[PDB]
């Protein structure tokens, strides 16, 4: 029943209650004090940032606690916290006990056309929430396991937001759990909107395949050979949909230049209220 954390200001108090764990990170139930509404407290593993990289985080932390969308995980605040020999960034979010749509996926098996349509469409809208931000925000790692739903009937919601800047294509990552991949262009690192595209693309043939796509590599470097010479994921061609294959046909198109905008895709018919 007790607090086994909290926050310098007192604001949020961390439970020992563990939601889940994944991907560098242990997310507990947490309580923002301030409005008795409870929270995630998720606790990120610790890297060794420059202090050229660390000013940019947080300025970057700033940049996105301002921000409110109904289909953007809302972020409250971040920062430094030891228990024993661990050091960890502490990220404070609104609390998704629902889980994301890799969770949906699994349990149900397959997504139905119209949740299919209604959920990318809010995807889409929160996507371009973010492009038309001044500057631009760019999400540069969207996948289905970090887009969290409100219920299994509820809306969704883009989780994960500005944790892409610490795992570039020049760092070095071991072989292990599923393999990562990214837009062409990013590996190179130069790049802008469309990358969130190329990877709603991704999200969209996923939810319609219940597949990880590229399952049938075994390794990052595998994908990237095939993706930067124009090689589909193999679930491509187990689509079943025409207009849903059309979709992500244009949306993962390997010359960002011939992607459709967010726009283009909101404006598509199959996305038509
Ligand atoms: C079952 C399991 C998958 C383990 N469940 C949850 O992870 C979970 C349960 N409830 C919520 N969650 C998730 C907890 C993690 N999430 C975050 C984290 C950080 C940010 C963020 N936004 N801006 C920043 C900035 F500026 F870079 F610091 O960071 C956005 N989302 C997504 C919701």
């Amino acid at each position: 029943t007790k607090a086994v954390g909290m926050s310098n200001d007192g604001r949020f108090l961390k439970f020992d209650i563990e939601i889940g764990r994944g991907s560098f990170k242990t997310v507990y139930k947490g309580l923002d004090t301030e409005t008795t509404v409870e929270v995630a407290w998720c606790e990120l593993q610790d890297r060794k940032l420059t202090k050229s990289e660390r000013q940019r985080f947080k300025e970057e932390a700033e940049m996105l606690k301002g921000l409110q969308h109904p289909n953007i995980v809302r972020f409250y605040d971040s920062w430094e916290s030891t228990v024993k020999g661990k050091k960890c960034i502490v990220l404070v979010t609104e609390l998704m006990t629902s889980g994301t749509l890799k969770t949906y996926l699994k349990r149900f098996k397959v997504m139905k056309i119209k949740v299919l349509r209604s959920w990318c469409r809010q995807i889409l809208k929160g996507l371009q929430f973010l492009h038309t931000r001044t500057p631009p925000i760019i999400h540069r790692d969207l996948k289905c396991d970090n887009i969290f739903i409100t219920g299994p009937t509820g809306s969704v919601k883009i989780g994960d937001l500005g944790l892409a800047t610490l795992k570039r294509a020049s760092f070095a990552k071991a072989v292990i759990g599923t393999p990562e991949f990214m837009a062409p262009e990013m590996y190179e690192e130069k790049y802008d909107e469309s990358v969130d595209v190329y990877a709603f693309g991704m999200c969209m043939l996923e939810m319609a395949t219940s597949e990880y796509p590229y399952s049938e590599c075994q390794n990052a470097a595998q994908i990237y050979r095939r993706v930067t010479s124009g090689v589909k994921p193999a679930s491509f061609d187990k689509v079943a949909i025409p207009e849903v294959k059309e979709i992500i046909e244009g949306c993962i198109r390997q010359n960002k230049d011939e992607r459709y905008s967010i726009k283009d895709l909101l404006n598509h018919a199959f996305f038509q209220e």
